């Protein structure tokens, strides 16, 4: 594998090639990324959108917009620290192609901006009730009209391949979506493989898939331009992650892990009197005491740990990537940076913690069962309007929710899971009388 | 002038001076400011307050939050250029002292992401419901306890000053606030003057001040570091901007100007048949038509018609900066960047009809006018608490809003202005029983 062409700055439709040496530094290919995901309709919806506690207006709760922030700037952080390490592992490929370290912190940034963009609403809920829907649901219907991997992808819709989709979707006058970068594509791709087979390994890779039927012949050129490493030499397509997106993961992984428990702590699930017992082996070396013990406000200390135990990640994040780096550009890397962590078990405490309070407390319970009728309902009413499309009130159904056979069932899939939390609710109360 | 000091990366407290030189460009301060904000409470609140329309769930309104996103990707678009053609034009700034292009795009960056951060909830009617209780309101009694220009920081009460004092307040345990470094607080400063005398000028650096007297210490400091020019040599101080701060306010200027137009069009306050005629001036020679017409929703062609109008402002505010630098240096510049553009009838004309159309359509009316008493009945409430805090109601108010007299009042028009419009909608509910 070679890291001048996983840093490609083509875009889709390219029939010319574009070199590095070449780029206007105040117009790079991968900044241009990271401003196109800002003005971006799918972005702009992540405002409206939950990431886990449902929102109030008593309370701050993180957004999908919030959270992804924080993830792109801890990304940056990790790309740019990873790049100046690389470039001065790789000197050619500053001196010769003219690669610099921000390159790296721009793929990164911008990948980690837009992991979330394809996720449905009410979170995992969301995926389940779509899931479900065509599994055993009135979806069910279609299984014999449809590839193996076409149904695949809609009894385990992913929205991290439906994220793939949002970015490159062509439409009238606006031919590959966001239309960027695909070395940003490649650190966006953290499972660079179809709906089947179904977890054919242990790795993080195959936990699950990363792109939909309708977008494999995207990923090809994708994956053919970057150079990316074959992982299976049969008609079902698979490749080794590109390695940047193991940046992107672990800037997520971090974010998530300890961004949730600080909400958790502000918002009264966790006892407060549990933050420094989680904490104290991420953040023992570097925390003030006196400083921490001077703060008056709950939310001024566990902002001043979460700055802490993010910093700790992020350097020991740097340091495993360099340490595996040979294995991660060779494809035989078998798991995430944060697996290796030498805070691996404190990590899993903190996750676990979270989920006893706030992933199974009872407003998220709430959230996730209501999210599965309100989904079930939306989806159940797009598709009957798909069979009828002749009946008055699915003409209805078809100007308040969208005004070949797979590509309608992936397109309603897509259409539902991009709804904010609110349009979601309304619409569904529209359908049921309220 | 030089631009060695207004590029300052000192912190509030060093002492010992920073070389840029001597910086880790993957921890440049500069971006160390911008990842500060993102992770800060006061930005973290920006997502739940309105920028000019109403929040809503049936509709996407930009809040403060997306808005300040935005500027800040358009300011570090122009820092950026503005930086590699002041690197050209005195290298000695790169060759001797280590400044990179990319460090101006950090710092407009950064100032523009906290430009907005102290405004008062429910817009400049929150500013002046603030403005109006200490001049005739319950606020009136203590003028004669309060300095002038104590008492002028009370009755023209800024959201400009007051994000001065969010990013700076010291508090036990965390003294300097953000710490940002002085050349983002240079930036962030367009009104680099105290509230007296008032508009001394017709330069829009005099339309209104910077900093409350409890920051006037801080930012003198600033202003000596960075050795920005004197514009008072009476106990009145006052400063010209720095150059930066020009970048700033054009960022901003862009974006409100034509994303609000893009609002209004989606929210049908503007309709759609006036797009290209306020346009058509902005995007003439760029707009590619058959695209135009090919984009079958209207979020698309008006989305297509701001990244069009954006450019070309772009382009042209790091022309005229540029032109005019030395004046700008000299502090001799008199007036916005975007006055001196070319489209500066275009862009009134969409001004104008914003404000016709969005400012004065019911909803922002109504808001304006419940933003008043809402404010007006919070700060009541504080001021008698605090003139009699023995009574058991006010220890309930106390305890329900906040648990040297200036310092007091100037606190607490902080604390309101930096209250989400829902938190204070709540507050304000139970205050009046609902
Ligand atoms: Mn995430
Ligand atoms: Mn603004």
């Amino acid at each position: 594998a070679n890291w001048e062409h996983l840093l490609s700055l083509k875009r889709q439709g390219d029939t010319a090639k574009r070199l590095r040496i070449e780029q206007d530094d105040t117009r790079l290919g991968f900044e241009v990324d990271y401003d196109a995901i800002i003005f971006s309709a799918p972005f702009r919806s992540l405002q409206d959108k939950t990431q886990v506690i449902p929102l109030s207006k008593t309370d701050f709760v993180h957004t999908r917009l919030t959270h992804s922030l924080e993830v792109s700037v801890v990304g940056r952080s990790l790309g740019r620290m990873v790049g100046k390490k690389l470039l001065e592992k790789y000197p050619h490929l500053e001196q010769v192609y003219g690669y610099k370290f921000n390159d790296f912190g721009a793929i990164v940034a911008a990948a980690a901006l837009a992991h979330d963009i394809g996720n449905p609403p009410f979170g995992h809920s969301g995926e389940k009730a779509i899931g479900e829907f065509f599994k055993n649901g009135y979806g069910k219907r279609y299984k014999d009209s449809l590839t193996a991997k076409e149904y695949q992808d809609l009894i385990k819709f992913e929205g991290n391949a439906n994220g793939f989709k949002v970015l490159s979707q062509s439409k009238p006058g606006a031919q590959g979506g966001l239309r960027l970068s695909y070395a940003t594509l490649g650190a966006f791709m953290k499972y660079p493989k179809e709906s089947l087979p179904h977890k054919p390994s242990d790795h993080i890779a195959d936990k699950k898939y990363g792109f939909f039927q309708s977008e494999r012949a995207l990923f090809e050129d994708v994956a053919q331009e970057l150079g990316l490493l074959k992982r299976s030499t049969t008609d079902d397509v698979s490749w080794s992650r590109h390695p940047l997106a193991y940046l992107v993961e672990a800037a997520d992984d971090i974010c998530y892990t300890i961004i949730d428990f600080e909400d958790g702590i502000n918002l009264g699930l966790i006892p407060e009197e549990y933050a420094l017992e989680y904490m104290v082996k991420l953040v023992g070396q570097t925390i003030d005491r006196n400083k921490y013990n001077a703060l008056q406000e709950t939310s001024d200390r566990v902002s001043y740990l979460r700055a802490l135990a993010i910093g700790t990640l992020i350097n020991e994040s740097v340091d495993t990537f360099m340490k595996y780096e040979e294995e991660i550009l060779a494809g035989t890397f078998d798991q995430s940076l944060i697996d290796k962590s030498n805070y691996q078990a404190q990590i899993t405490d903190i996750i676990n913690l979270s989920i006893e309070r706030i992933y199974n407390s009872r407003e998220v319970i709430e959230k996730e069962i209501a999210g599965y009728e309100i989904l079930s309902t939306l989806l159940e009413a797009r598709c009957r309007a798909l069979d009828n499309n002749d009946t008055h009130y699915n003409q209805l159904i078809q100007q308040l929710l969208a005004p070949s056979l797979y590509e309608n069932l992936i397109q309603i899939c897509a259409e539902v899971s991009t709804m904010t939390d609110g349009k979601a609710l309304r619409n569904y109360k529209k359908i049921k009388g309220l």
